[PDB]
């Protein structure tokens, strides 16, 4: 599924992401834009051989199981394929663990390089929320 901006903002908000660990909704939307272009089926292979899955490009090195990332963990207790669903529940629940791990949203390198410190409220401007 490819979400619309305000559609994704609504789905995130309903699942409790807005101001989760202090991060306003626009941070999460910004992060989703640059990680996946709002496409739930997005995948990206990393140099280390792990893969990133879903709207928030959650990595198999630590967070989901894909059966092909040697020495990895599955701390969200999910198959990485659940991160590709048109329903974002699994992505959001696993993002909550990730952003709680100590480094906040810096876990997402594209958040750090493309959203952090920017006018992230623009990402939810005009949305009926
Ligand atoms: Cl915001
Ligand atoms: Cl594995
Ligand atoms: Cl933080
Ligand atoms: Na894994």
């Amino acid at each position: 599924k490819v979400f619309g901006r305000c559609e994704l903002a609504a789905a995130m908000k309903r699942h409790g992401l807005d101001n989760y660990r202090g991060y306003s909704l626009g941070n999460w939307v910004c992060a989703a834009k640059f990680e996946s272009n709002f496409n739930t089926q997005a995948t990206n292979r990393n140099t280390d051989g792990s893969t990133d899955y879903g709207i928030l490009q959650i990595n198999s090195r630590w967070w989901c199981n894909d059966g092909r990332t040697p020495g990895s963990r599955n701390l969200c207790n999910i198959p990485c394929s659940a991160l590709l669903s048109s329903d974002i529940t699994a992505s959001v629940n696993c993002a909550k663990k990730i952003v709680s791990d100590g480094n906040g949203m810096n876990a997402w390198v594209a958040w750090r390089n493309r959203c952090k410190g920017t006018d992230v409220q623009a990402w939810i401007r005009g949305c009926r929320l």
